[PDB]
């Protein structure tokens, strides 16, 4: 089980805003942010605090619209964390988790911690009732117009356990 960087450990502001999740929840989605990689608190926590920033500001959610991010580190960030709803995917907050993947992964893979952290993330969901025990895992790309998670980080998740190829779009 990861042990968690907390809202606070990465000097995050509050969140403008709390919707509670129904528990247990169904579904995963992929993504990555676009972003340069990171590892370690110090340059991870430059880039989250940026990006939740930009998010409640420029963009008028009320906190980073991730659930969580994951770095080069393998260390798991908490963005709105386990049980509220983020705004990653459209028709996916609510009744997703949305974790992405910190840079961008279109031509390569997150580093071989990031992807092992990103499963013992699930794999303790699962066990501690946050998700599903058949939670089902999907990119961003297949249920909004986008790119994320990255063809080559997409390749890479099809073939997880819990990989769903007809999510509703």
């Amino acid at each position: 089980c990861p042990t968690i960087k907390l809202k606070r450990q990465w000097g995050g502001k509050p969140s403008l805003g709390l919707h509670y999740q129904v528990r247990p929840i169904r579904y995963v989605v992929i993504h990555h942010t676009v972003t340069g990689e990171c590892s370690g608190l110090l340059k991870c926590a430059e880039i989250l605090q940026n990006m939740q920033a930009y998010h409640q500001n420029e963009l008028d959610f009320n906190d980073i619209s991730y659930n969580f991010l994951i770095g080069n580190d393998g260390i798991v960030y908490e963005g709105t964390g386990w049980g509220l709803r983020g705004a990653h995917t459209y028709g996916y907050n609510a009744i997703g988790t949305g974790i992405a993947f910190i840079g961008n992964f279109v031509d390569k893979l997150p580093s071989d911690a990031a992807l092992q952290a990103a499963k013992d993330l699930l794999a303790c969901g699962v066990q501690q009732g946050e998700l599903s025990e058949d939670y089902a895992l999907i990119a961003g790309s297949q249920v909004i117009s986008t790119q994320s998670p990255g063809l080559t980080l997409y390749n890479e998740i099809q073939e997880w356990p819990h990989w769903l190829s007809n999510p509703h779009h």
